[PDB]
C-alpha cells in the first residue's frame, strides 16, 4: 500500500517527501494568512469606525505614533510585501513539487532497468520484452503522476486541517456543524465512486499490457504478416485493446470531473435551503445574520476547491497506484546476480557431475562429466533438441547448474566470480541481433575503438571485401535488427563482434550456418590459426566446421560421450 | 500547425469538435448566468430596500400576485432547480470532453498502426521498430491529452469573450481597465514562458526517442550484454536520457505553475494599489466606492481562472504538440499499398527483365530473366551476400522491381492483385520469430485450428516426437521470439507455419540450416512428396537440400544463369 511506495522511493526520496510535507504545512499557514489578512484590510474602507470598537482592533489607535490617515500605509506596504513573498514562495514550492514528482521518472526508471538487466539469463528467459518496455515506459510515468497526486493530497489535507481549526476559532457552531455535512458528502462521493475507478484502473493496465505485447510481436513478424495478407486481423486485435484502454481513461477523467460539480450543486442547494428556512424563523438576526452568512460563504467558497482536490487525488491514487504501483513492487523484488571475484584459466576446465534442467522441467543432463584443457577446441554434435546450446550456455557464465560445479583451473565458478569469467567468452549466438547503428559499432559493442584491431577483425571475418565497396565504409549503418544486411553478412558481423572481444574461450554455436561451404572454409581457416592459444567450442549440425576440432562429443537421451 | 491537427482528426470527430464548441459556448453562458443570478438573489437580505428603487427591480413588486414575502419562495425554487440543472449540464459536458479527449487515443492509435502495417515491406525495412512503438502509445497519449488542451483553449477564449461582453455593459471603465491590464499580463507571461516550453518539449521528444531505442535494442541483445559484462554502461546510456526526459517534464510543470501564481499575486496587488490610489485622491464621492469594488473583484475572481487556463493551455499546445503532432502528420502521409484483383496460377511464373536495387542503392540484378513453370521446384545458390534472398523477396509479393515485371500465367503481377498473390506464399524465414504463445498458434498464426490439419503439419515437420513427450504438448507456449525452444524446434515450427498456410509456391531460404543432416533429410523427404503439385524455391548454402531440385540457378555480380 504505502509501504510499497516507501520501498520504491530510495532512502533519499523519503527525505525529499518529508521536506515537502513540512514545506506544505508552512505554505498552508501562509495561504491561510493571505486569505485571513484579506478581511482586516478590506474592513478599514468606507467605514473607518472599526478603529473605535472591538477590543482587539481599538488598542492600535492608542499608540498614536501616526494620526488616523497614516495607519493604512503601515498596513498596505506590509500587506503587499507579504503578498509578494506569498507569490515567490508558492512559485518555489510548486517548482519543488515538480522536481520531485516528474523527477521520480528518472529516479525509478533506471532502477527498474537495472533490476531487469541484472537478473539471471534464464530468469529473463521466462520474462516478456513488451511487459518490460511497458514497465520502464508507461508504468513509471503513471507512478510519477501518482507521486504528484499523493503529494498534492497530503498538502491539501494539511491545508484543510488548518482551515478547520481557524474556522473552529470563530463561530465554532457553524464550523463543526458543516464539517460533518461535508465529510458525509465526501463519504458518499467516495463509496459510490471509488469501485468504478479501481475497476477502470485494472481494465486500463491490462489493456495496456495487451496492446504493448501485440504491437511488439506483430512488428517483429511484419514480413510474414504482409505475406499472409492479414494486416487487418492484427489491426482488429489492436483495436480491441485500444478501445479498452481509452474507455477506461474516459471513465477516469469523467469521474474526476464529477466531484467539483457535486459539491457545487449540493452546497448551493443547501445554502438556498438554509436561507429559505431562515426567512421565517431565524436563529440569528440583525448584525448576527451578517456575520454568520458572510463568514459562512467566505469559508465555504475557500474550502470547496481544497475538498474537490482531496477527493480527486485519492481517486487518482486508486486509478493508477493500485493497479500499477504493484507492477513496480513486484519488479524491484527480483533475483539479482552479484559479486566481483576474478578467476584464472591456464590449464583446464572441468565440468563434473553437472545435472541441469529448467526452472520446472525434466533434466537434460543428470551428472554428466567433461573437461576441456586450455586450447582443446572441442565440439558438441547431436540431434536438434537434445540440449547442446543449453550445455554451452551452462559452461559459460549463464545458467547456474543444479548439482555439479564447473571448475576453472580446479576452482568453482559461482556468482562470486562469474562476472570476470563471463568477461572471457566470445559467443556468436546462432540467431543474432544487431542494433541499428554503424558496422563499427556492434563489432566493438561500444567499448573503445582500436582501429587496427577492428581492421584485423574485419579481415579475419573476411568482411574486408564487404565494407570496402560500401559507400560509407565501416561507418555504414545496419538497419533495425540487421535487416539491411544479408544473412551471411549478419553472421560475419557476429563472428567479428566476438573476435573484437578478445578470446580466452570462443564459442561458435552455428556461427557458419548462414555462410556457404567456401566462405565458411575461409573463416574457419583464419580462426583455427589464431585459436591455438585459447580454447574454443564449435557447435555445428553440418560437418566440415568440425574438421579441426580435436575431440568430438555427442549428447544423447543420456549424458554425452566422446567420439572419433 | 492547425491544418495538421485537422488532418489527424477524421471527418467525424471534426464535426464532434464543432458540436463541442457549441456545447462549451452554452456551458459558458449558463456558468456566467449562475453567478450573475446569485447577485440579485443575495441583494434581498439584510436591507429589503431594493424592491422600491432602481427602475428594473421595482417593476415586479406590485405585480400583486403575492404580498412580497411570498416572492422569495418562488425565486428560491427557481434557484434550486437552476443550480441542480447547472450541476447536471456540467456533468454531461465534462463527460463529453473526457470521452472525446481521452477517446482520441483509440481511433488515432489504430489509424497509425494501420498505416505502419500497410507500408511496402522495404519502406518498413527502413524504419526503426522502437520509434514505431513510441509513435503508437507515447505520442498518441501525448496527442490525446493535448487535443483536450486545444479544446479547453477554445472554450475558455469563448467564455472570456462573452464575459468581457457582460463587463462592457455593467461598469464599463474598470472593464476596459482590467481588459488592458490582464491582456498585457497574459501577453508578457506568454512571451516569456513559451520559448522555455518549446525548447523543453523538443528536448522531451528527443530524449524519449533515444530512450526507447536503448531499451529495445539492449533488451534484444540481453544475452550478449550479460556475456560481455557491459550490463551497466547500457544502464548509463539509459540514465542519461531518463534524466534528460525527467528534467524536461520538470520544466513543463514548474512553468505551467507560474501563470496562476503571477496572476493571483498581481491581482491582489491591483486591488490594494487601486484602493491606496483611491484613499487620498478619489475619483468617486459617496457613490461607486462599493459598486465598483464588489462587481469588479467578483468578476476578476472569475477571469483569473480562465486566464490562467488559456495561458497554460496554449503552453501545453507548445510543449507536446510541436513535439509529436508533427510526428503524427508525418506518420499519416505515408506510402500504403492497395490491390484487390485476383491471380490464377496454373501454368508458368515468368519473371522477365527484372531490375532491382534498394530504394537508394546500386543495382543487384539489372534485367535478369527467369520463368518458373508451375510445380518446377527450382533453387538458388550463390555466395554469401550476392542477393538471392532479394530475388526471392521479389518473386513473392513484397519488393517492387525497378524495371522488371514478373508475370503469373502471363499476367502482370502488380499492386492490383499482389494481395491475392501473397496469399499463395508459404515463406519459412531464415531467422524465425515465434511469438510467445501456444505451439499451435505460430503454426496456425491465428487462423482458427483444424485438428487433423494441425497434426498432419506437425508430423510433416517431424516435430511430433517433440510435442508428444511435452507436458502440455501442442499447447506448450513457445517463449518470447521462440526463446524457450531450440533453433531446430523453431525452424520446424516455421516449416509448419508455411505448410499450414496451404501451398501454391513454397519458398524456403535456408529452412533447414539449423537442423542436422538426418532431420533435414527427414523434412525435405516429407516435403518433396507433397510439393509435386505446387512449385517451390529452395535457397540453401549447404548441398544435399538441393538434391531433388530440378533446375538450380546461380547468382553473380551480373545476372543469374542456369547450372547443371
Ligand atoms: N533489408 C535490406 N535493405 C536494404 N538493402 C538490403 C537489405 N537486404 C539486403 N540488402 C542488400 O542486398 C545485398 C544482399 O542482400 P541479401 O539478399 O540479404 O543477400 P543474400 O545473398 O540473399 O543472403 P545470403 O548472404 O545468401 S544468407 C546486400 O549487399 C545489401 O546491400
Ligand atoms: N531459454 C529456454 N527456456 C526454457 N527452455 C529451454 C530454453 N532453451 C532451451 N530450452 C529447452 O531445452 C532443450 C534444449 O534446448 P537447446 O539448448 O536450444 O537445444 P539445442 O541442442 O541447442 O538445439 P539445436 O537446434 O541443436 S541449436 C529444448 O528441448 C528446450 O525445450
Ligand atoms: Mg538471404
Amino acid at each position: 500500500m504505502v509501504k510499497k511506495l516507501f520501498f520504491i522511493l530510495s532512502k533519499e526520496d523519503k527525505n525529499f517527501l518529508f521536506f515537502l510535507l513540512v514545506f506544505s504545512v508552512f505554505v498552508s499557514f501562509i495561504e491561510t494568512f493571505a486569505i485571513s489578512l484579506v478581511m482586516p484590510f478590506i474592513t478599514l474602507a468606507s467605514d473607518f469606525s472599526y478603529f473605535d470598537r472591538n477590543k482587539y482592533l481599538i488598542s492600535l489607535k492608542e499608540y498614536l505614533n501616526i494620526p488616523v490617515f497614516e495607519i493604512i500605509v503601515y498596513f498596505g506596504v506590509g500587506l503587499i510585501v507579504f503578498y509578494v513573498f506569498r507569490a515567490l514562495l508558492n512559485a518555489y514550492y510548486f517548482h519543488l513539487l515538480a522536481r520531485f514528482s516528474k523527477g521520480r521518472k528518472h529516479a525509478i526508471a533506471y532502477k527498474v532497468f537495472s533490476k531487469f538487466l541484472n537478473i539471471n539469463y534464464e530468469k529473463f528467459t521466462q520474462k516478456n520484452q513488451s511487459e518490460i518496455l511497458k514497465s520502464i515506459t508507461g508504468e513509471v510515468y503513471n507512478l510519477s503522476t501518482m507521486i504528484s497526486s499523493f503529494l498534492l493530497l497530503m498538502s491539501e489535507i494539511f491545508v484543510v486541517l488548518l482551515l478547520y481549526a481557524l474556522m473552529l476559532l470563530i463561530n465554532y457552531k457553524i464550523t463543526l456543524f458543516l464539517s460533518i455535512f461535508m465529510v458525509l458528502n465526501a463519504f458518499i462521493l467516495v463509496k459510490i465512486l471509488s469501485p468504478i475507478i479501481k475497476k477502470a484502473g485494472l481494465r486500463r493496465e491490462e489493456a495496456m499490457k495487451n496492446f504493448f505485447e501485440i504491437l511488439n510481436t506483430n512488428l517483429n513478424n511484419f514480413k510474414f504478416i504482409k505475406l499472409k495478407t492479414k494486416e487487418d486481423g492484427v489491426l482488429s486485435l489492436f483495436k480491441a485493446q485500444s478501445e479498452a484502454f481509452s474507455k477506461a481513461n474516459i471513465t477516469n477523467e469523467s469521474v474526476a470531473a464529477v466531484p467539483r460539480i457535486y459539491l457545487e450543486g449540493i452546497g448551493f442547494c443547501v445554502l438556498v435551503f438554509i436561507v429559505v428556512f431562515l426567512v421565517l424563523k431565524n436563529e440569528s438576526d440583525i448584525s448576527g445574520i451578517l456575520s454568520t452568512i458572510s463568514i459562512f460563504v467566505l469559508a465555504l467558497y475557500r474550502l470547496m476547491p481544497s475538498a474537490n482536490r482531496i477527493i480527486t487525488s485519492y481517486h487518482d491514487l486508486l486509478y493508477y497506484h493500485s493497479s500499477l504501483n504493484i507492477i513496480y513492487q513486484n519488479l524491484r523484488q527480483e533475483e539479482e546476480n552479484a559479486a566481483e571475484g576474478k578467476l584464472s584459466f591456464n590449464q583446464e576446465l572441468k565440468i563434473c557431475n553437472l545435472s541441469f534442467g529448467y526452472e520446472g522441467k525434466k533434466y537434460l543432463f543428470k551428472n554428466l562429466n567433461l573437461n576441456i584443457k586450455k586450447g582443446e577446441k572441442i565440439a558438441f554434435i547431436g540431434e536438434s533438441g537434445c540440449g547442446k546450446s543449453t550445455l554451452v550456455d551452462l559452461i559459460i557464465g549463464l545458467l547456474k547448474p543444479k548439482e555439479g560445479q564447473i571448475l576453472i583451473d580446479k576452482q568453482e565458478l559461482n556468482a562470486s566470480n562469474a562476472k570476470n569469467y563471463r568477461q572471457k567468452i566470445g559467443y556468436i549466438p546462432q540467431n543474432i541481433y544487431l542494433f541499428n547503428d554503424s558496422i563499427a559499432k556492434n563489432i566493438t559493442f561500444g567499448d573503445a575503438v582500436d582501429e587496427e584491431k577492428l581492421n584485423k577483425v574485419i579481415k579475419q571475418a573476411n568482411l574486408e571485401h564487404f565494407i570496402k565497396n560500401l559507400p560509407q565504409g565501416v561507418q555504414t549503418k545496419v538497419g533495425d535488427g540487421g535487416s539491411n544486411l544479408s544473412g551471411g553478412q549478419k553472421q560475419r558481423i557476429a563472428i567479428a563482434r566476438a573476435l573484437y572481444l578478445e578470446p580466452e574461450i570462443l564459442v561458435l554455436d552455428q556461427a557458419t550456418s548462414a555462410l556457404d561451404t567456401q566462405s565458411e572454409a575461409k573463416i574457419m581457416d583464419e580462426i583455427y590459426k589464431i585459436s591455438k592459444d585459447k580454447t574454443m567450442i564449435i557447435i555445428a549440425h553440418r560437418l566440415s566446421t568440425i574438421t579441426q576440432c580435436d575431440k568430438v562429443y555427442r549428447l544423447e537421451h543420456g549424458k554425452l560421450k566422446e567420439e572419433k
